């Protein structure tokens, strides 16, 4: 029995998709806070359990016969301590790319969990995922609106992946044997840097994109004028500057060999744009 914690999310669609290519959609089970707002769900014929994650023995009971959870990403701190009290036997926890040593602000929450997955007791791995082409492609249409991307990740290069990409890896992970214990940092095959983007923009959109690199406090006080909350502005500015330090750079290719084959272009993804 495998479950999946967090799994109401875009990964955690892709990875239940790709589990049911080889696992009986009965021996995974979904744990969401509630059923009925979990349509997707239950629409894919998983099994479902609820519970609240500010609920530890909650998270127990819903954990109860499961030997290995995926936990997509305190809350954490309940879900691991249920899994314990469960006897989950192996947990695979979606992190950051080089946690410990990057520079994004994002890796902090990360590396608390890392913590305490290694304290307690129980084998696991870490999928430390890397950047999701989609992150950056969603501002894409304004790009090419303006004719122009920003950002402040300068001259750094983001080796990113897909959401699917990543979400196979999760997959292979949890489901198949030899991959316990491990630290995997995954990532795009190949990097880009922004300027790249805009060119990759430019080059099948038929307009002219070009990038435009600010600094933190500028490219944060651009999205603080848009709509997108203080707080998502803030992690957005930070994880651009952490991209500009080589935070999102990654070319060990543990990504594309364990999923089999090559990961999904910057290219491909923005081809998507224009289907
Ligand atoms: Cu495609």
């Amino acid at each position: 029995m495998i479950a999946i914690t967090g799994a109401t999310g875009q990964l955690g669609h892709y990875v239940i998709e790709s589990l049911m290519k080889t696992v009986p959609a009965s021996q995974i089970v979904a744990i969401v806070r509630n059923p009925a707002k979990a349509q997707a769900l239950a629409a894919q014929g998983i099994t479902v359990r609820q519970a609240d994650y500010g609920d530890e023995a909650a998270l127990t009971s819903a954990l109860q016969g499961v030997e290995k959870l995926l936990l997509i990403s305190p809350q954490h701190r309940n879900v691991i301590n249920a899994a314990k009290a469960a006897g989950v036997k192996f947990i695979a926890y979606t992190s950051l790319l080089h946690a410990d040593t990057s520079p994004l602000g994002l890796a902090d929450e990360h590396i608390e969990t890392e913590k305490m997955l290694a304290d307690s007791g129980i084998v696991y791995t870490l999928l430390r995922n890397g950047w999701y082409s989609e992150n950056y492609l969603a501002s894409a249409p304004a790009a090419l609106e303006h004719g122009v991307f920003i950002g402040a990740a300068g001259d750094g290069k983001i080796a990113s992946a897909t959401r699917a990409d990543y979400a196979a890896a999760a997959a292979r992970v949890i489901s198949e044997a030899g991959h316990e214990g491990k630290v995997y940092e995954l990532a795009g095959d190949s990097a880009w840097t922004l300027t790249q983007l805009a060119a990759e923009l430019t080059k099948q959109s038929g307009k002219q994109v070009t990038y435009q690199n600010l600094s933190e406090a500028d490219f944060a006080a651009a999205l603080k004028s848009v709509g997108l909350p203080d707080g998502l502005a803030d992690m957005l500015a930070d994880s651009d500057v952490g991209a500009s330090k080589g935070g999102l750079f990654d070319d060990s290719k543990t990504l594309s060999k364990l999923i089999g084959h090559p990961t999904t272009t910057l290219a491909e993804s923005v081809s998507h744009l224009f289907n």
